[PDB]
């Protein structure tokens, strides 16, 4: 494939809404995406106050890191609560979503592999 | 479902011909991992990773301070909120000039290891 680095600040990429049945409240900055990505994706999701990630699974796993803010998870019995500085590992098909409960939006990276999309 | 903060992961001192002045946290590893490892390094103040290259990409976001990022022919300092895509075999590596850790975020496919 190509050669070369990007260098790029994350907050010049404009975070673009999520709206699905189970997701409201929440955007989106694909970082590094399909387009470049050989094997896995970057995202950096934003949460705003009451938004939520309804519980789901799904065929691949995740890997966060939480770099803004109080984030409640919602498991598949009950919730746990993170906040900055925290990661999460997410196996395949275990049950998750994410909620915020505060007054301010919530950012964490988000890591999937490609065939998962972007 | 593994939640933790990264901090409480045992840090591991490097020490190579290339690499002195860092320290790596594996946050998610090989253990776990079906595709790719989850990182955390700190460079301390002077600390240098030297130029290299491998087979696999690196994705990072810089979590603290201003990493200068060496490239096959100079180099460029990016600061917290910057992320970095790294292709496959490009040379690369870090160092820190600064009075004050950074830290960033790391993550290769699991045929980089951990
Ligand atoms: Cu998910
Ligand atoms: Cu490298």
């Amino acid at each position: 494939g190509p050669s070369g680095m990007i260098l790029k600040r994350a907050y010049d990429v404009t975070p673009q809404k999520i709206s699905t049945d189970k997701v409201r409240g929440v955007r989106k900055r694909v970082l590094i995406g399909l387009k470049d990505a050989p094997n896995f994706v970057m995202r950096l999701f934003t949460v705003e106050p009451g938004g939520l990630c309804d519980r789901a699974s799904h065929p691949w796993e995740h890997e966060i890191f939480v770099l803004k803010g109080k984030l409640t998870v919602l498991k598949e019995q009950g919730e746990e609560t993170v906040e900055e500085g925290f990661y999460i590992f997410v196996e395949p098909n275990e049950i998750h979503g994410f909620r915020n409960d505060t007054d301010s939006e919530v950012e964490f990276l988000d890591l999937i592999p490609k065939e998962g999309g972007e």
